[PDB]
């Protein structure tokens, strides 16, 4: 493991102890398990929240949807650990300077996010009763209360048989569109952004006629090939969470 791998790793292991003495991830046990910080919602204009380490603050933007203000709390206080953690400060700062670094943190602190707001049992638990399917990730997104695309990534770095993750919205069965993607461990084919849902794809089916389904089927590579795979499309609010189990 290298550098961005071990600070990752170690960030992981951070947001999994201060997380793991939590009556859970809600935003509210999330605010508790502050070590005497003033945390304070109110606008920000146009950035969703910030750390102030001299006056021992948080400070999220109230303007935001509940979604991201959620995140940007786990985002906040994964960045007080970072600073908490004198060593993976310390080795950070002799091997990135300037906006380097700043980037490596701003990143190390999502990957902190995630840990915080999804802990590696509730993803396996849902990837045990539900297995790596659509309805794994609609479960999860929906239980650990943060999007798709967030739960998107969670889910597959869990997954060990090759699979892909997508979060899908239609483009007015209807016609649909990848916006979200996610490869298993084995996976080397890529789903990208902006690919479309032919009709006939049991994902539109299923966010048309609003009912989950799962069957064999194929990876709709925007490219054109139609690769054959297990798919369990998941519907609900307009977005068709779907899997595709590469075999
Ligand atoms: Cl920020
Ligand atoms: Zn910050
Ligand atoms: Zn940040």
């Amino acid at each position: 493991p290298t550098a961005l791998a071990a600070a990752k790793a170690r960030m992981r292991e951070l947001a999994a102890s201060y997380g793991a003495g939590l009556p859970g991830r809600d935003t509210h046990s999330l605010m508790h398990g502050l070590d005497g910080i003033t945390l304070t919602f109110m606008p920000m204009g146009q950035r969703d929240g910030a750390y102030d380490p001299e006056h021992h603050v948080i400070l999220i933007n109230s303007q935001v949807r509940p979604e991201r203000q959620r995140f940007t709390l786990a985002h906040e206080i994964s960045h007080a650990l970072l600073l908490g953690d004198d060593d993976l400060l310390s080795d950070l700062h002799d091997e990135y300077e300037g906006d380097r670094l700043e980037q490596v943190i701003e990143t190390l602190c999502n990957v902190g996010a995630a840990a915080l707001l999804m802990p590696a049992e509730l993803i396996d638990d849902l990837l045990t009763r539900f297995g790596p399917t659509g309805r794994a990730l609609a479960e999860l997104a929906r239980r650990a209360d943060v999007s798709a695309t967030s739960a998107l990534y969670a889910l597959a770095e869990r997954t060990a048989p090759p699979v892909i993750y997508a979060v899908c919205a239609l483009s007015r069965a209807k016609e649909l569109t990848v916006r979200a993607s996610s490869a298993s461990a084995g996976v080397k084919y890529s789903l990208s952004a902006g690919t479309p849902v032919p009709d006939d794809h049991p994902a539109a089916l299923a966010l048309d006629t609003r009912l989950p389904l799962a069957q064999d089927s194929y990876v709709p590579f925007r490219s054109g090939r139609r690769m054959p795979a297990y798919v369990d499309a998941f519907p609900e609010r307009q977005r068709v969470l779907v899997s595709f189990a590469l075999p």
